[PDB]
């Protein structure tokens, strides 16, 4: 697998669901739906770890991770969690995540290595499914 690679978003999808099972009121959910339509991704994969630097407009965030190495970082709607990556076939890899503080609803979030050369990473709250789909720059 080579996660390498300055991705861009090209479709993003029931992401407005996701945020409201989370608790996001819907002006601002509707502002971040905005936002996930300029939103980037670059990912160093080097053997089984990563650097992924997420970024919008105006905010950047970096995940730093080794498969089955627990790590922290935060849940979509920005809480911190426990975080534990797996992989799940030869290009495809999964995250379960756990909150520090306090309850919640399960998430978790994938990704994949499509054979036509897409990045798909979904992000899970719950019964919800945000599906979102890139191509290299
Ligand atoms: C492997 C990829 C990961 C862990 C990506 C995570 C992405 C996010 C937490 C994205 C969050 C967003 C917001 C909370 C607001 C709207 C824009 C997004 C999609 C960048």
């Amino acid at each position: 697998p080579n996660f390498s690679g300055n991705w861009k978003i090209i479709r993003s999808e029931n992401f407005e669901e996701l945020l409201k099972v989370l608790g996001v009121n819907v002006m601002l959910r509707k502002i971040a739906v905005a936002a996930a339509s300029k939103y980037a991704v670059e990912i160093k994969q080097e053997g089984d770890t990563f650097y992924i630097k997420v970024s919008t407009t105006v905010y950047t965030t970096e995940i730093n991770f080794k498969v089955g190495e627990e790590f922290e970082e935060q849940t979509v709607d920005g809480r911190p969690c426990k975080s534990l990556v797996k992989w799940e076939s030869e290009n495809k890899m999964v995250c379960e995540q756990k909150l520090l503080k306090g309850e919640g609803p399960k998430t978790s979030w994938t990704k994949e290595l499509t054979n036509d050369g897409e990045l798909i990473q979904t992000m899970t709250a719950d019964d919800v499914v945000c599906t979102q789909v890139f191509v290299r720059e």
